[PDB]
């Protein structure tokens, strides 16, 4: 559209760009305010989407302040975090996560989605680089994905089966699965189904969780991508695939990967979970 709308932002950096489209990090020259700006360079279905965005307000979502069509280009105006998950596991790999902070981070994500999904909004495209971080202890969801994307890096290791299997109209259900990938990861310091195709991160998935059938997933052998010529992997123990998380935390997990998105726990049960029991929100140690 028209010229000049973000004359009121300096860029300060260029944080990283992507299919998303490119994040900085600027300055509003006239209050102060250190933002986020996301740019995606140029849809009825997206402005209502993202106006509802824009009305979710949680304490463990980021939040959205503005949005601003200018040129050929529609900019994102984000309440800034200094760090997202992916850097501070990097940074912790050799130690871990303490426990009781990777248990308060889950513990808050399953509160926003939780949020969410009682707006019938999904995120959709969870993973550690969508997950900023403070230091007072508050982890946020950041990045929605939209339910049809618009405008002109191995997004899979978080992706459930059953968007893997080719389901058209998936649920809130697939966001459960990425944060259960994303809470094994915490633990164990290293990618729960790191797949590379399409098909290597189903397989990968099946060598784990055993390939799934009727029995234990009601309508998978009816799914579009489904092949009976999938090979039969049996499931393995989960004692092999969290160690050494405590078996109230593997439970947890179990439920948050069920194959059968109508047996997947949902996030709001998930809270009641008795693996929360002893939850607490830790400070941490954050270098920016
Ligand atoms: C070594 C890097 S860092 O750990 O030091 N760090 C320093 C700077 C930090 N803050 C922010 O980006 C930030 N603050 N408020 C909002 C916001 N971003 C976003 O809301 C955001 C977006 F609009 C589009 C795409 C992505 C991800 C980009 C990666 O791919 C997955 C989607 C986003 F996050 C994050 C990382």
């Amino acid at each position: 559209g028209p010229l000049g709308s973000m004359e009121n932002f300096q860029k300060v950096e260029k944080i990283g760009e992507g299919t998303y489209g490119v994040v900085y990090k600027a300055r509003n020259k006239l209050t102060g305010e250190v933002v986020a700006l996301k740019k995606i360079r140029l849809p009825s279905t997206a402005i209502r989407e993202i106006s509802l965005l824009k009305e979710l307000n949680h304490p463990n979502i980021v939040k959205l302040l503005d949005v601003i069509h200018t040129e050929n280009k529609l900019y994102l105006v984000f309440e800034f975090l200094h760090q997202d998950l992916k850097k501070f596991m990097d940074a912790s790999a050799l130690t871990g996560i303490p426990l009781p902070l990777i248990k308060s981070y889950l513990f808050q994500l399953l509160q926003g989605l939780a949020f969410c999904h009682s707006h019938r909004v999904l995120h959709r495209d969870l993973k550690p680089q969508n997950l900023l971080i403070n230091t007072e202890g508050a982890i946020k969801l950041a990045d929605f994905g939209l339910a049809r994307a618009f405008g002109v890096v191995v997004t899979l290791w978080y992706r459930a089966p059953e968007i893997l299997l080719g389901c058209k109209y998936y649920s809130t259900a697939v966001d459960i699965w990425s944060l259960g990938c994303i809470f094994a990861e915490m633990v164990t310091r290293r990618a729960l189904f790191p797949g590379d195709s399409e098909i290597d991160q189903l397989f990968r998935i099946f060598r784990t969780l055993g390939t799934p059938d009727e029995v234990v997933w009601p309508g998978v052998t009816s799914m579009p991508d489904y092949k009976p010529s999938f090979p039969k992997w049996a499931r393995q123990d989960f004692s092999k695939v969290v160690p050494p998380l405590d078996e109230d935390g593997r439970s947890l997990l179990s439920q948050m990967l069920h194959y059968d998105p109508n047996k997947r726990i949902s996030a709001k049960a998930a809270l009641a979970h008795p693996f929360f029991q002893d939850v607490t929100k830790p400070v941490p140690h954050l270098r920016l």
